[PDB]
């Protein structure tokens, strides 16, 4: 088995402006975001390729969970602002947490918060306890550890629940995270009025991201004039391109090369003038 990671990110604004939800939540599986929630629509919604997956998560029930989390998260931010006696300004709280396994073996976990960008507080499941970084975080620590069960719970989530959730998700996400969708390349050229002609090689619909793409002018690996790539989450695919300008008086042969983990041997698409 390989590496897989479940990560959640919560963002709250104490004084949100128009069209910007006061709270937002999102979760990623490796390099793909599989869900999102916000305080406006108030609903846990699957994303990308997970929109078509069934039986992995009762989104209607998670919606309720997210509302719960939201209330706590926002109460947390509220209290910090109360602490610094400054509710006229706008402040943000960001929570990041999750776990990761490698070879069906839990290989890591984390749970930390940031207030106005600086480290606010984090959990050390080895004590187990909360570690404060900001003075206000001391008050939070006190609250979050008022009962002995609390740290036990936080610990249980990081070492049991989260990874359990990750294993489950992996079952329903094989046809997603373990894909080897080979790239469809496409060579094309454009002549800007006044400039040299330029050749653009485009590899698309491939997954994972790691990939090699370069032009060759006479079997010689050229230096790209402009490079670029992207990730389409809804699709769950990657695109990557390279461009080269060709001398107005050049006849040499131009071919595009594309190496990808899903190819038995590299691909070569020559450009026909
Ligand atoms: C995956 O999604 C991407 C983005 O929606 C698709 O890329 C577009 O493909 C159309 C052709 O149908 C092009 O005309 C667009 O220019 C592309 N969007 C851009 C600018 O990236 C891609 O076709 C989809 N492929 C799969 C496997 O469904
Ligand atoms: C780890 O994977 C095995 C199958 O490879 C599965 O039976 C097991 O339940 C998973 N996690 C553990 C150790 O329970």
């Amino acid at each position: 088995d390989g590496r897989y990671s479940l990560t959640y990110i919560y963002t709250g604004l104490s004084k949100h402006v128009e069209d910007v939800p006061a709270f937002q939540a999102l979760g990623s599986l490796n390099d793909l975001q599989f869900f999102r929630y916000n305080s406006k629509d108030r609903k846990s919604q699957p994303m990308g390729l997970w929109r078509q997956v069934e039986g992995m998560e009762d989104w209607k029930q998670d919606s309720q969970l997210q509302k719960a989390r939201e209330d706590i998260f926002m109460e947390t931010l509220k209290d910090i602002v109360e602490y610094y006696k400054d509710s006229t300004g706008s402040h943000v709280l960001q929570g990041r947490f999750g776990c990761e396994i490698e070879n069906n073996r839990s290989s890591g976990a984390f749970w930390k918060y940031y207030y106005d960008g600086k480290d606010y507080i984090e959990f050390n499941k080895e004590i187990p306890a909360w570690v404060p970084f900001d003075p206000a975080a001391q008050i939070t620590k006190q609250k979050w550890e008022a009962e002995p069960v609390y740290v036990q719970r936080a610990k249980a989530y990081l070492e049991e629940e989260c990874p359990a959730t990750l294993r489950k998700y992996l079952k329903y996400s094989k046809n997603i995270l373990d894909r080897q969708d080979p790239p469809s390349v496409v060579v094309t050229s454009h002549q800007a009025p006044g400039e040299k002609k330029k050749l653009k090689c485009l590899a698309y619909d491939f997954y994972p991201g790691k990939i090699d793409v370069h032009w060759t002018r006479a079997g010689e690996v050229q230096e790209p004039e402009l490079r670029g790539d992207v990730l389409h989450n809804g699709n769950g695919t990657y695109q990557s391109w390279v461009v080269v300008a060709v001398p107005p008086q050049d006849t040499a042969p131009y071919s595009c090369h594309v190496q990808h983990s899903s190819l038995a041997q590299p691909l070569v698409v020559p450009w026909e003038a």
